[PDB]
């Protein structure tokens, strides 16, 4: 068999069958011949290729294949891999070479030194050295990306490649399980079981890791059984905890003075699938105040070292979840109380505050809708006013790069066609992966599209304001017509200059066939 | 003084006094003061940032400053980067780092290992020990980009280093002045000279490094001494040589055997500026058929080892131009056959071909425009009906990325003020960096943008074709409405359905007096 | 506190007393005020400190502190860091900088571009920001080296950080417990062990992670429990299982076909600690022959990764082998038998025969020996005719990298005062890092070395009359005289030039109380 029949036998065989996208010339003796039992996704630009398949595979909870264009399509993507990163989001990323003969000499679309591209931002990254080596080089890529802790990985393949024979041996790939779904030994978590049930005011934090895991049940069960306070960890790429729930105190400030106040007088931290922690402003203090241990599990090495405090278990989360779950005794203490609904804020004819948009947004959306955050200066409010019961329910960019939450959120929507996905963008970063509209339009996906229209880049000012940093330039966004935009990637738009604007455009938006995108004037 | 002032001290000391930009909040320490002497330029997304800021390095022939975001921000413009790096476009990137006290708990935006981040694309990358250090790289950085072969280079600052004290004798720094204008020892110039005047049956090869040293006045004299044809090297990312000069050959095709045939018969082959070759196409055969024997001239010692034949001087192409010029003796030999003239294509009332579009640009354009190329199937067509007369009149991306042409079209007009840039970029092409739009409509600069709306990836249904592939998925693009997306940006938009509302949407975009974008609608291949 | 002073507390906090060095102006801010609850081994070539320090490591199964001069120091000792890197030795190595002031000028002794050196060999390689974290970035060397799967590290720091002030947050860092001691969740456990029970021919094939586990003893009771023959792992670094036990078979030739074929017939193969497979020599043919299903455990996601076939489990060895060796039950089929005695080959009053000079170690030396092996030509017939019957009794380099056994075995040595280190290396090996034997003398550590001179590099010589290659240069090495060479160094040496003096040599050298060279006269 070829290299190609053979390489896309061990992908439906290992469970993948999407292909995301932007084609190139290196990347036709791959996508010739096109399986009709796979996928492909077209996204304009390359940054909307891997948000798209980031957001799926964030979902689906499984790895998500990608196809680029040498080294200038792996380019335009490494903003978007940085979030990837981040978030330790299992793609599978593959870039055309130029064919082998014509390499040395660095022909046009030649990748060179192409593993070291992508790099920092990969587990893995390589090119193979033979045209029959190229299947388990794609196999190696499939369990690198994976394995815990999870993330995106980089494989070069000569286009000439494609059409030479694969090892008959090759097959011994096709079926291979691998597993990271491990926990704690035995006595060891025994251990930690003990000091958990000894704690006289135990904390726990909850991160991203945990929803990738599906272990928000198991911490909910976690929670309610030692009467314990739950905290989502700084710089939230995703939710790991039924916001109403009565435990659940809210996202953590990004502070490290903050944190140690937030976690004062609690004896015991857990911290699980965070971490720890993912700081932001400056804002130097004590990591843990005297009276205050901390304890880590994570599925990552890298953040085991370099948590700058506490103990660590390096591990899985679902299976260490679970078994802290079922294994920790029912704590006598009184259930935590629920935090107080948010206080809604007095809103004039003007233009929304994001109080306004996030409360009618709550009112409005399904129990199961899914939220994109890419509004940086209306996340606080965010968090505390949307009702989030289940589990998948919020992306945000995990690295702070702008051009995730467009994309991303077609791509949740391709993963869970049965939620209403709703991405929050501020008119600043709708920009940065403006031609994804398409993608969503051209296969029919009914994203809507929340764009925050404050005329700047809000953060950002808020910021300079904060150092007290006068003369800075490159603020200011005006001029952008959000509704033509939308049209010119066939899209359909709405506006809202007030609430009854904005209930009715959600209204509408909720009920519309395909991808809506609703401009909203809110007060910078 | 403060590493924020002795930094600014010292570009403006080097002759920078723009910043290319989309701002964060590691680098809003460095923003902040803003010198009143120097301009930032907005841009809405990073490819954008560096690919306006190439057109003006490019066009203007001295160093452009850019200033991106941390990891993200870099990572969104390393396509960009990549092109960079193949038209040696000396670019200064700096990103934004995170405090240096956050660096090791790796706190949000914190760009990790962040020299290897934009590597290999880059000349040099560096992040500094120290605060006081920073000057030192910055003036590192400049130099870097600046020297033969030119091409971009990468610095991370720590946000809280620019309110530190600078090194005192950071004035050092301020003007100090760098050159590698330099070419061949007389004793070897004179041997290939010599080796010029003698051969029978000489032909030129030339690339792109002759239009950024502005050395294409010194190769037509070169050529006109010598009585020799004129090729452009493949892959052409700049046009070296006045395209009707009797010399003229044309473009190379992209291809090993095709171009050994074209050379076939010349006894000296002399390539100045250029890789020895940018092929692309997958062409085997000779590199060079016997009795002939290549000499290749450039700036960069990577070109010089990798050519597969010919001899090879790595030198300043502007000074070895200049010297070959005025050295080599004048032959007597007729001057190449004339080249024949392009066939005018039927066009009937409908889609327009490109060929109708080349020919419609050429009877209307100034002598003087500037053109930029990302309608990659008509790149043949483009180069056989353009008279570009003048330097620094051609722009392609040089590494084959596409969402060079939209940004750099506005880079290069905000270089050229006095001349018009027309950009003439597919419907697929158009999309990358779309958003650049809106740096045109905010700073009003009057570039032209020609969209060729064929509904497809044309280049890459026709390479579907010759590899005979079937089931290639995603080569179609419907359902853009060009004209939407220019009002969205805030640009003036005409669309030109058949070729007499071509000619009078040309009309009204010449007369205009900001950027205006026009949607062709064009044949389907 | 300074930078120095918390950086000694972490060290000795974390169970560091020990720093392999050779200094460095760019170290003295850092060895100056040396505390007096650390020793420093000084040895006089950085690839003979790593080497001693690696030896340790692995011995001890903790980590170790190594000190080196800028790049130069830390290039000398690359090619050991190949050995560690397959071997997987927790070593953390750290090298001197220059001053933060002068690193821009590229004044001499700078290391440019730092963490860029060591790359690939090192599992984390990092230069810090800032003098106050430089304790931060120990720490995280410290548990990236020992986190599983463990293996080199690389942090570089500027001479001038140590006399600064520490982060007074540092004391976080000193009592942090990291713990990836894990293994596979209950219920695939069960499937496992289930898979195991049921299978009615298994195989066991240990790695070198096994012994570095100390999983020996888990691994004979899980032999003996499911009656199954165990082999070793091709190219093997350490002796992972006792060799004249029953059920054991030799270490495999590192071989494709051959290991297919040694494994036809066993329905069910289990790996454990070791890569699948370290092959060398080019024999081509099936992984697996029908009918053979491999499991593999190990604690490497790379290696999880790339192998060609079978299932795999990434978790801690010792905490899987204690598992399973529990778990599984006792089959009914009849215990291995072991292997034969090995012949013994005839041996003239001339030089010789390694075959010889091995039985006579073996008849010789103390049960509790440790041997190096650093004589590729006769790997095969050591492992055959020296009896280890207890754990860590075995080290050969990892990545076929000469240089490692001689200083290694001073390491070990040092680790296991004990038991008496005997090392067997070829007259061409020795030289690698021959000044290694200075170390020996000047401590005091009695380790034998027992040089196999042939007057060539044997194994090459081979090689080339299997690849049929004439006129091959460079593969004699006359001329060279070890007594000598260990008077330079200050080492007691003696000779054999046949079988009496072999074990008169011998007998002196088990009694001597310092270290002891003897040059052997072997055929070829
Ligand atoms: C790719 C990228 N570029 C630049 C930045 C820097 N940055 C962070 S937030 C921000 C402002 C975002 O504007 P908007 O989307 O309007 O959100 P707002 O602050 O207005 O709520 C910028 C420029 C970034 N984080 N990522
Ligand atoms: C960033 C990037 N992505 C993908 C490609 C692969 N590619 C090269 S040409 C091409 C088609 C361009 O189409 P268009 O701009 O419409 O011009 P046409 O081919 O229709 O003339 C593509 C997808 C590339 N060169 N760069
Ligand atoms: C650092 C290093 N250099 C070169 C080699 C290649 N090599 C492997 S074995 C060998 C010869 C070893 O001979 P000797 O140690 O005398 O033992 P013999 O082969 O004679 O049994 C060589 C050169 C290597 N493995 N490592
Ligand atoms: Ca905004
Ligand atoms: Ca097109
Ligand atoms: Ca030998
Ligand atoms: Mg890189």
């Amino acid at each position: 068999a070829s290299v190609h029949g053979t390489t896309y036998e061990l992908l439906r065989r290992q469970g993948i069958d999407t292909v995301f996208g932007n084609p190139g010339s290196n990347e036709l003796p791959f996508l010739k011949d096109f399986p009709e039992d796979f996928r492909y996704i077209l996204a304009l630009q390359e940054a909307c290729v891997v948000g798209i398949a980031d957001g799926y595979a964030q979902a689906s909870r499984k790895p998500a294949f990608i196809n680029l264009h040498s080294a200038a399509g792996t380019g335009n993507a490494m903003g978007a891999l940085s979030n990837a990163w981040n978030s330790h989001s299992p793609l599978i990323v593959t870039a055309g070479q130029q064919t082998r003969a014509m390499i040395g000499v660095e022909a046009l679309l030649t990748n060179v030194d192409a593993a070291n591209l992508p790099r920092p931002l990969v587990k893995w990254s390589y090119e193979p050295a033979s045209a029959a080596e190229v299947p388990h080089a794609m196999s190696r890529a499939i369990h690198m990306a994976s394995m815990a802790p999870q993330g995106p990985v980089y494989l070069s393949v000569p286009y000439d490649d494609w059409d030479k024979d694969a090892d008959p041996q090759s097959h011994h790939l096709f079926d291979r399980h691998v597993s990271s779904s491990v926990r704690l030994n035995d006595q060891d978590l025994d251990i930690l079981v003990k000091a958990l049930n000894s704690a006289s005011n135990p904390a726990i934090v909850l991160g991203p890791d945990v929803d990738a895991a599906n272990a928000n049940a198991d911490c909910v069960m976690l929670a309610e059984r030692l009467k314990a306070p739950v905290w989502v960890a700084p710089s939230a790429p995703r939710c790991p905890f039924p916001t109403r729930h009565p435990c659940f105190r809210g996202l953590m400030p990004a502070g490290i003075a903050a944190i140690s106040q937030l976690l004062e007088g609690h004896d015991v931290v857990l911290v699980i699938g965070a971490p720890v922690f993912r700081y932001h402003q400056y804002d130097p203090g004590q990591y843990l105040k005297p009276g205050t241990r901390l304890i880590s599990v994570t599925c990552d090495p890298l953040e085991a070292a370099r948590a700058p405090m506490g103990d660590a278990i390096v591990a899985d989360i679902g299976a260490m979840a679970s078994a802290l779950a079922n294994l920790v005794e029912e704590s006598s203490r009184q259930l935590p109380t629920a935090a107080p609904e948010p206080a809604k804020v007095d809103q004039d004819a003007g233009r929304l505050h994001p109080e306004t948009v996030f409360d009618t947004l709550n009112d409005m959306a399904p129990e199961n809708a899914i939220y994109l955050n890419e509004s940086t200066s209306t996340t606080a409010q965010m968090w505390q006013r949307l009702n989030m019961r289940n589990p998948g329910s919020y992306y945000a960019c995990a690295a702070g790069g702008l051009g995730f939450a467009l994309p991303a959120a077609i791509g949740v929507q391709l993963a869970e066609p049965e939620r209403q996905v709703i991405a929050v963008i501020g008119d600043g970063s709708a920009n940065y992966s403006i031609s994804a509209l398409w993608t969503a339009a051209q296969y029919n996906i009914p994203t809507i599209f929340v764009i925050m229209n404050n005329g700047t880049y809000g953060a950002l000012r808020w910021f300079a304001g904060v150092l007290e940093a006068e003369n800075v330039p490159g603020l200011d966004v005006p001029g952008i017509d959000f509704r033509a935009l939308a049209k010119g990637y066939g899209v359909q738009a709405l506006k809202a200059d007030n609430l009854e604007q904005l209930k009715g455009s959600l209204q509408e938006a909720l009920s519309a066939k395909g991808p809506v995108l609703i401009e909203v004037s809110t007060v910078s």
